[PDB]
């Protein structure tokens, strides 16, 4: 049952930093998937040996299917924080899932486009990959529904934001950057990721303000971030390391880019 | 867990009718409330003698709870539809629950703007307002998230689509239409509420959808939600009743500004847009 509204008895929190980021959503998060042109990255595409064809599809069912999960599973954030009374924060949500569902369906249009939309790229999933997508993170974000304790939230937001996002995510626009964007190819699909990259600093801003808000309680919140963060890492590492061996563009480069986004996000939150 | 991915499998459905509501709802939900001018509606409350301030007000607390109840009650849907793989209605769904934010903020930032953000308006909310927006609502859609049988989800969409959205707050623009357009009165509020209107086709029409494609399952849930659209009526009717009753006890807004507001025409658009909502289901 609804107590009251907060809009009834008073009015948004105008000055709440989630009001500020979904403001500042709605001024920046116009863009349409729709509207981007792909027709030339299908001539790309096409102009590739099948080889070639082959090494661009890894990093693409990584990004198609990690969208996917996001939008799927920061619902449970969302309700949670709702039924907290965090108005504000359940504004700026809707922005984060639709720009989560954008993401989707770029890449999906990109695939569509290009000619693979019937291929199952799933093959390009190793145990790492899925213990983090089809496993941990749906997990983590359902125990919201019965779980709503500074623990489940930091762990939640930890790896959602932090881990998937803020490492994982992070370094993939850099890795498809360094590569294609050298190699004049998809124009259409680094567009896209422009956009996104975009949106996407506006989510970790939300992981950050989430995971800090909480650990401002009590310094062991602290503590319990370092080792979630800690406990993804063998993961985030597999995972990389599958993707550098499918490669045969300097690989080592890249890998030390993850390991940069990592420690980078770890320090964004203070102990203090 | 995720068992795969329908982007990495497949695509999109491009062809789902979830899909092109998605895409009509990011093509035509660009409105932002912050750019809404509301200085002239903060001009006109202020002349208002306080005996006519008093009667825009139950109508805009019915909103503003309302809209906040549609912005929370939303997510088990979306929950129960991600469940069950349906994946572009989860797509859609995100618009629609981004305009709600958007219809939550508006109708909060007229009453900062006018001067009664710090008033509580929940005087204004009535048995059976609180029966339908403090408890049906949210029961039916907290439901979904243990139950997400067909009948469960006729039932949430019929509460929240057909009642809520369909029946209760199309006739609200209605009705401040009929008083504040012709009054020539709060032309911030007004532009909101037209901007919200066209949003708000799309949730209707993905109630219909919802409703509907259950039916087409088995025919036994039509029967349903006729039976659950009927179990409603007495508190959408015993709401309207009492914010007709508020407005036949003032009606000096009335009398200045020279409308003869019909309150047996606005009760009859409520019971028009009741029943033309149950004929937008179909028994086949
Ligand atoms: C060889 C260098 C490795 C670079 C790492 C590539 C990782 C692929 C990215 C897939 C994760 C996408 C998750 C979506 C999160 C969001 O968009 O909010
Ligand atoms: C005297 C005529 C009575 C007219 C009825 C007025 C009803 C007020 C509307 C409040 C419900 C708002 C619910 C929001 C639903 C949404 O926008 O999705
Ligand atoms: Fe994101
Ligand atoms: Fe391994
Ligand atoms: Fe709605
Ligand atoms: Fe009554
Ligand atoms: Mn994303
Ligand atoms: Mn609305």
């Amino acid at each position: 049952h609804h107590d009251g509204f907060q809009t009834v008895k008073a009015t948004i929190d105008w000055e709440h930093p989630m009001f500020k980021l979904y403001e500042k959503a709605k001024r920046n998060g116009k863009w349409n998937p729709a509207d981007i042109d792909f027709s030339q990255d299908q001539k790309d595409f096409a102009s590739l040996t099948s080889e070639e064809k082959i090494s661009a599809l890894p990093l693409v069912a990584g990004f198609s299917a990690g969208e996917e999960a996001v939008t799927l599973d920061i619902l449970p954030m969302a309700h949670a924080l709702a039924r907290q009374g965090r108005l504000e924060d359940v504004l700026f949500l809707t922005t984060f899932m639709h720009d989560e569902a954008k993401h989707v369906e770029m890449f999906s249009r990109w695939q569509q486009a290009v000619g693979i939309g019937q291929m199952d790229l799933s093959v390009f999933h190793n145990d790492h990959y899925k213990r983090i997508f089809y496993e941990a993170l749906p997990e983590a974000m359902n125990r919201l529904y019965a779980d709503d304790s500074p623990e489940a939230v930091i762990r939640a937001a930890t790896v959602f934001n932090m881990i998937v996002e803020g490492t994982l995510a992070e370094s993939g626009y850099y890795t498809f950057r360094q590569i294609y964007k050298k190699a004049g190819l998809f124009p259409g699909l680094l567009q896209g990721i422009d956009y996104l990259n975009m949106d996407e600093g506006r989510h970790i801003q939300f992981g950050i303000y989430t995971i800090q808000r909480i650990v401002n309680e009590d310094e062991r919140y602290y503590e319990l971030f370092i080792r979630y963060m800690d406990e993804l890492w063998p993961h985030v590492i597999g995972y990389v390391d599958y993707l550098t061996e499918l490669g045969k563009i300097d690989y080592d480069l890249l890998r030390h880019y993850v390991i940069k986004q990592f420690n980078l996000r770890k320090k964004q939150i203070s102990r203090t």
